[PDB]
């Protein structure tokens, strides 16, 4: 299973870790990913992940999209999680550089509920622009399913664990 983890609170876990190069090693059930309302995986995580699966990520969301439309702010689908996991739940956190409701990363955590354990990046952290710190609170205190965080940036995983209440 999930291996090198600092501990949090009863179930959230952390690492100083690249999401695609952990889920390759663990294989889990979910992965998320940190999803727009199109799906479309140019940057950060979402591109990091899509290219990990050759493109066919994007080409199974596309077709996502071409079918149901966009997703919400806040909300999430389940999807194959091809190479990486069993599935991927993309998860829509507000992105602070477009404008969004910062308010809606609650309502973007609670798509973890649904998932008994998942390995996951920080929502709406990175190049969507929140800060992670409070994204970190906002996880720890709506995520009540076992949940094994992957930080990329050492010096911002130093920061989350050294500021953690
Ligand atoms: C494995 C486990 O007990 N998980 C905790 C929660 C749960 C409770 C009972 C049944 C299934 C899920 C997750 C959903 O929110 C409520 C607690």
């Amino acid at each position: 299973s999930f291996s090198g983890y600092l501990k949090l609170t009863d179930n959230v876990y952390i690492k100083n870790a690249d999401i695609v190069e952990e889920a390759k090693k663990v294989k889990p059930t979910v992965v998320v990913n940190a999803a727009n309302v199109y799906l479309k995986h140019g940057g950060g995580v979402a591109g990091a992940l899509n290219k990990a699966t050759n493109n066919a990520m994007q080409v199974e969301s596309d077709d996502y999209i071409a079918t149901n439309g966009p997703l919400k702010v806040g909300g999430s689908c389940v999807l194959s999680g091809h190479n990486l996991a069993k599935h991927c739940l993309h998860v829509v956190g507000p992105n602070v550089n477009k404008g969004e409701d910062i308010q809606l990363l609650k309502s973007a955590y609670e798509n973890f509920n649904q998932h008994e354990v998942l390995l996951a990046p920080l929502l709406s952290a990175g190049i969507f622009g929140a800060d992670p710190i409070h994204s970190l609170r906002v996880c720890v205190d709506t995520v009540r399913t076992n949940v094994y965080l992957a930080v990329f940036d050492k010096n911002l995983y130093d920061k989350l664990v050294s500021s953690f209440l």
